[PDB]
């Protein structure tokens, strides 16, 4: 009988699926973290076109797994609680078309035995401290990793070391150091407990789906450390932190990043004429993060050219960068960071920008035009005529220095007067000097 | 200059690629291990159809990343001291055409920074050994389930206890504790290390694909803790080991082991006429194991039925069964061991045997008949008509008891006589006392 196997629970942790009879009793109401979970159940069972093998992880009376079972999903719900298997069992059998089982089992075990592709979506809410107090964060990150490893998505509501709990003081500074080896994460909610007025955030974890709620798709790659690029079939995914754990970001650094990228999607989604700029697939921002999706540009970054010591043609590289300078300086746009990291070289070593966080409307623009002196010594140190051009520049007076200009001297580079039958000479200094 | 970076090296471990003027310094030749290794290589890059990803965990001086960037592979090497790499890079510029990088690094931050794809093959010869004695067993194995997770394959060369050295002492009872949470895994050699007689067994490990030399396949699913089985497409590839770790095996379960598999390769490979048996697709043995590859069937196994108590039609099950039953030993065939976990039940409720390893060719076939009124009986206790069938039986005098006159009988069990309406009796008894 159920009364018999509820008032046995050790305790009544969850509300008890179709029996509104203890609500007044659970400790958490569930409605909460249900109607959360269940819009990332349907956007991921929409993008797999199909009902989805969830895992529920110390899955107590079973509520988040007859609830997703309820909307189609087959379930395993696991439990190290024989009392709270039996409730969940009672309570499936009454629903008999629910495809749902139950084991009891330690999650430490099931995670080492998963394979992947058994299941689409796991589910860990108010389990892993448990873990954390016994075995460690190292263990811990472990699990978590490789549970990310064989799903599609993780969601996981994660206890925090500021509850009041003598437990707590077992708890990583920040929560975010479980997970932060996995590929993708995004902080989805924050929810009550009933234990304390702090509360835990619910995390979105994957390590193969972009998992944005206007575009989910799988990755094949990623690479970084609050930037993140996730690399699709024809997409680039640029997942920016505003929030980070720890002290990383200082206040000005999570306003840069936040101001760069407002920034980037500003720019991307109405580019000036003249300039061919990546496709904008998809964009948002919230308190946390920010993330961009973008038609993904062939080519390698010219940093790692370098780094890499791969062949380069410096003329094509700049002519090409320069010509696109002086197409966006007259629409009256300026890009403030010029760097080899900031640059992509295609197969017929034609290069453009990509980080267009730094794009600005407003002496100008002669310091640009002096670092990109620098941009060109880091390139290659000049022999002729890239020093003459240089030497052409510095005899202008400053009003007249622009990317227009720079780029019209770079083109005549070879019939400019010889730098070193002059002086000259200088500039030659000034430039060595800052790099 | 290269002579120099030689003989930096705290020690020369491996033979320097292209070098052999060290060849009678190096610790170890390589080449025993480089063939099998190659060959591995060879099969994985013919079944992905072109040339593989390699990881190379604790590289030394870059001997096999070297040989298999010279087949055509792409390889990373890492190493955690800087001699080593050195050397590595060095090498690697003379053959500048090898798409070849090293990196010093920890293997456990490597394996932690994986990403599934990146790499079709990993080798890890002889390093971990030196994390178990650091991190210990539970690390370890969940290090190399995130290898294998990540990966196509996993080449590995384990230390063992009962080199005679002290650090012996922290390994496993038996290397195959590190990898037998993997999915697949074959030993496939053995090698001397110059520091003792004591060998190394290498071994190939993997979490997507039977790799077995005659039949490189995707499976995906797989269950078992001697026999295992892996699921793809449209095969099941069933796994026996003879050679198990621990007290795990006895010589007289081992030599059952082997025979039958044997015996399910003999049967299957020359079926008898008037039965339909699994088509073979591939089949092998050798010391350790062997292995059959047959076409899959549909349906659930009968034992799985009955737990997870779903609907039967016992009529069919029993009726489809007997016809095989019998059209086996009109050939001169009988199975020693027909139960629920023996027999696969399609969604037309016909059933047909799975495990052919219990086949036999020679007051025969009594003893057989009467274990199948067992296993009719767990099968539901019985009652009428089966009674009856049972009953009719029971009246035969014993030379007359086998499987054709199981099945005629049983074809006309609505026309016997009632069993309840005899003395009658006793047969009952003795069926419900085995069981
Ligand atoms: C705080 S409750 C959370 C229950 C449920 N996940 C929820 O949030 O609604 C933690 C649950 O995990 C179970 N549990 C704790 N550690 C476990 C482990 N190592 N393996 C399996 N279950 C565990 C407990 O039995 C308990 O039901
Ligand atoms: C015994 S040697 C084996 C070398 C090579 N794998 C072979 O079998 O030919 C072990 C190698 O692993 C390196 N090594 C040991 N532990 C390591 C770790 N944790 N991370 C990276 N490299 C390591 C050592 O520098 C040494 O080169
Ligand atoms: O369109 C892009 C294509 C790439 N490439 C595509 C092939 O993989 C290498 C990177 O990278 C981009 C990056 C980037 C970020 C980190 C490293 C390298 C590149 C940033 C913005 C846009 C792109
Ligand atoms: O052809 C077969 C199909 C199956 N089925 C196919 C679908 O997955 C469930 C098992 O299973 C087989 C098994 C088996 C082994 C362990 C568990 C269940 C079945 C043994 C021998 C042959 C088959
Ligand atoms: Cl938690
Ligand atoms: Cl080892």
């Amino acid at each position: 009988d159920l009364n018999t196997l509820v008032s046995e629970l050790p305790e009544i942790y969850q509300t008890i699926f179709g029996h509104p009879e203890w609500d007044g009793d659970a400790a958490r109401d569930c409605n909460q973290r249900l109607d959360l979970i269940t819009e990332q159940y349907d956007n991921l069972s929409r993008a797999l076109g199909r009902p989805l093998n969830v895992l529920d992880l110390g899955c107590a009376q079973g509520f988040f797994s007859l609830s997703l079972a309820s909307k189609g999903a087959t379930i395993v719900g696991i439990d190290f609680q024989q009392e709270n298997i039996n409730v969940c069992r009672a309570l499936a059998e009454e629903n008999p078309d629910f495809a749902a089982e139950f084991r009891v089992g330690r999650i430490e075990e099931v995670i080492a035995a998963l394979e992947e592709g058994e299941f689409d979506l796991a589910i860990g809410l108010s389990v892993f401290h448990h873990i954390v107090h016994l075995h460690g964060i190292d263990e811990v990150k472990r699990l978590l990793s490789r549970l990310a490893d064989v799903t599609q998505a993780v969601i996981l509501e994660l206890a925090v070391k500021e509850e009041p709990f003598y437990w707590g003081v077992s708890q990583p500074d920040d929560p975010r150091e479980l997970i932060e080896q996995c590929a993708f994460y995004r902080l989805i909610g924050e929810f009550d407990t009933h234990l304390s007025p702090v509360p835990r955030p619910m995390y979105l974890v994957s390590n193969h789906r972009v998992l944005i709620n206007d575009f989910n798709q799988p990755f094949q790659h990623w690479q970084n450390r609050s930037r993140r690029y996730f690399f699709g079939e024809d997409y680039v995914c640029k997942f920016f932190y505003y929030d980070m754990p720890h002290g990383i970001l200082t206040a000005e650094e999570s306003q840069r990043n936040k101001y760069e990228l407002h920034n980037e999607i500003k720019f991307l989604t109405q580019p000036p004429a003249g300039f061919d700029a990546p496709a904008v697939l998809a964009h948002g921002e919230n308190a946390q993060s920010g993330w961009l999706v973008m038609e993904k540009l062939p080519g390698r970054l010219l940093s790692d050219m370098l780094a890499a010591g791969e062949e380069i043609d410096r003329e094509k590289i700049l002519g090409s960068l320069l010509r696109s300078l002086a197409a966006l300086e007259k629409q009256g746009f300026w890009h403030d960071d010029v760097r080899p990291w900031n640059v992509m070289v295609d197969a017929r070593q034609h290069a453009r920008l990509i980080d267009f966080g730094s794009i600005v409307t407003t002496s100008w623009p002669t310091n640009l035009v002096q670092s990109f002196f620098v941009f060109v010594n880091e390139l290659f140190n000049l022999p002729q005529p890239w020093s003459n051009w240089l030497y052409a520049v510095w005899q202008e007076p400053v009003e007249r220095w622009n990317f227009v200009l720079l780029l019209a001297l770079f083109e005549k580079k070879a019939k400019l007067p010889s730098a070193e039958q002059q002086r000259g000479a200088t500039e030659q200094w000034i430039i060595a000097q800052e790099t």
